[PDB]
């Protein structure tokens, strides 16, 4: 029986439009915890993000929908799955349409926290090239998360 549920940690992120994922840009998210709760068809999300450098918090409420997927809105609206669930990992894959309406597809790899797992790696970064994202696009968020746990 696997537990979705919990703290989740961003390891790496990739992105078809890096001005989504650099220094301070919305979506260098820093994972503390996400919770599902199919019974209200909801699932909360929290974490860390950087503004003029700056940690900021974030606890967010998305909206089951259509197949797996979940609605939620944050620096515009998106669009995510859990296109993959180890009992070690979680890869997100996600849809952003910002407000100017660019569309920007993004992936990310978390785990229980910073040791990664090579086996769950290699997945993100196939599930990150089948989405048609350059391995150079690949930001290593480990390294750029010092918020507070
Ligand atoms: C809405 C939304 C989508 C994706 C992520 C990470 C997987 C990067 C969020 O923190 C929030």
């Amino acid at each position: 029986p696997f537990e979705l549920s919990g703290k989740w940690i961003t390891s790496y992120i990739g992105s078809s439009d890096l001005e989504k994922i650099g220094e301070n840009a919305p979506f260098q998210v820093f994972m503390r915890s996400i919770e599902f709760d199919d019974k209200e068809s909801k699932v909360y999300l929290n974490f860390f993000s950087k503004e003029n450098g700056i940690c900021e918090e974030f606890s967010l409420i998305g909206t089951k929908q259509e197949g797996n997927t979940y609605d939620v809105n944050y620096a515009g609206n998106n669009k995510f799955v859990v296109s993959y669930a180890s009992e070690t990992a979680l890869i997100i894959s996600n849809i952003n349409v910002d407000e100017e309406g660019d569309k920007t597809i993004m992936t990310g790899l978390l785990g229980k926290g910073t040791d990664i797992e090579d086996q769950d790696l290699e997945k993100f970064k196939e599930v990150t090239r089948e989405n048609g994202i350059p391995e150079e696009n690949i930001v290593n968020i480990i390294e750029r998360d010092d918020c507070p746990a």
